RNA sequence: GGCCGGCAUGGUCCCAGCCUCCUCGCUGGCGCCGGCUGGGCAACACCAUUGCACUCCGGUGGCGAAUGGGAC
């Protein structure tokens, strides 16, 4: 359902027909305005398809991105967003 | 994509057309029928999947495809 605040947002219900490189770029296009993005992780494997991790440098960015883009129609599908359950390695490798 | 068999089929060159998972080719292929067989999921389609990762990594399918004109 939902979890504790995090630098990283977990996005799913994404259109699975879209390729990894395009998907990453399109996600930057709509999410960059919430704050600096450290990385976007995408895989098309059987387990990880339809999903993305957007890693913000500051948690407040993640928070605003989550509230604002919940259900945003993206490649004809309503985007579902939550905080990631765990910190991404890029975040742990800092603080 | 490869090989073989049967039948049909005069040769060389030119132009145009058509076909596609298999160099979309600046020279790849394209008579009819039938059997054997290779590679790969890179793209595409379909099936399955709503999945919390930081390790690339589900499956199946097609190629069971494609002809006119001219010069000598
Ligand atoms: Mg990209
Ligand atoms: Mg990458
Ligand atoms: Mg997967
Ligand atoms: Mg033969
Ligand atoms: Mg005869
Ligand atoms: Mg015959
Ligand atoms: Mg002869
Ligand atoms: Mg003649
Ligand atoms: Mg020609
Ligand atoms: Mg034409
Ligand atoms: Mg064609
Ligand atoms: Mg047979
Ligand atoms: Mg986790
Ligand atoms: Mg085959
Ligand atoms: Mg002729």
């Amino acid at each position: 359902p939902e979890t504790r605040p995090n630098h990283t947002i977990y996005i799913n219900n994404l259109n699975e027909k879209i390729k990894k490189d395009e998907l990453k770029k399109s996600l930057h296009a709509i999410f960059s305005r919430f704050g600096q993005i450290l990385d976007i992780l995408v895989s098309r494997s059987l387990k990880m398809r339809g999903q993305a991790f957007v890693i913000f440098k500051e948690v407040s960015s993640a928070t605003n991105a989550l509230r604002s883009m919940q259900g945003f129609p993206f490649y004809d599908k309503p985007m579902r967003i939550q905080y990631a359950k765990t910190d991404s390695d890029i975040i742990a490798k800092m603080a």
